[PDB]
């Protein structure tokens, strides 16, 4: 359905986020590349979307979409269905720590909901 | 409080609307210069923000906050208080046509609480 991790714009948000397939997870990752644990985030997301084509991944630079986002707030993470928030990850606590491997992350966004196998 | 109209921006969308100072009405108007009705809304809202300094009014391109956006949803109105959506006014008929003036936008914006003499 799905299968990779997408790059967007703070104008493709609304589009691909909020007005997502009815009945489909997406998970955002709001970040900066300056940032090491978002480098890191989306290596195991770009995983993570092959893995579970069924949910939707995108990724995008907070500075397109909120303007003066903190540092201190990333990484976010949100979770949506329907355009509805399902779960927020932020900043390094929430995110899972500077050490964080594929299947914690896994873990975290499945004890929510977003992805599922069959 | 606040008094002019101001253009934003598709990044500055959650700052200034969606996280709005507590208890205060925002009065964002999505917009493209090409569509007649949306310079004559804009003309109507500058001069209703210097009468109703208490309510934030703030006017964007859509270009810039959603892509690909429709000609036949403009002009767009949309009423904001606390981060949630009071009222929302759709394309022409909703805005109240092509004809329009000053004081049937504002009994518009009025009749959902969001301008007010105190
Ligand atoms: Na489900
Ligand atoms: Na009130």
């Amino acid at each position: 359905k799905f299968g990779e991790l997408r790059e967007i714009s703070g104008n493709q948000y609304v589009n691909e986020v909020t007005n997502a397939e009815e009945d489909v997870w997406v998970i955002i990752h709001l970040y900066r590349s300056s940032i090491p644990m978002c480098l890191l985030v989306n290596q195991h997301l770009s995983l993570l979307a092959r893995k579970f084509p069924e949910t939707k991944f995108v990724k995008a630079i907070v500075n397109s979409c909120i303007q003066h986002y903190h540092d201190n707030c990333l990484p976010t993470i949100f979770v949506y269905k329907n355009g509805q928030i399902e779960a927020k990850f932020i900043g390094i606590i929430e995110c899972g720590g500077i050490n964080l491997k594929l299947e914690e992350l896994e873990w975290k966004l499945a004890e929510v909901g977003a992805i599922q196998t069959d």
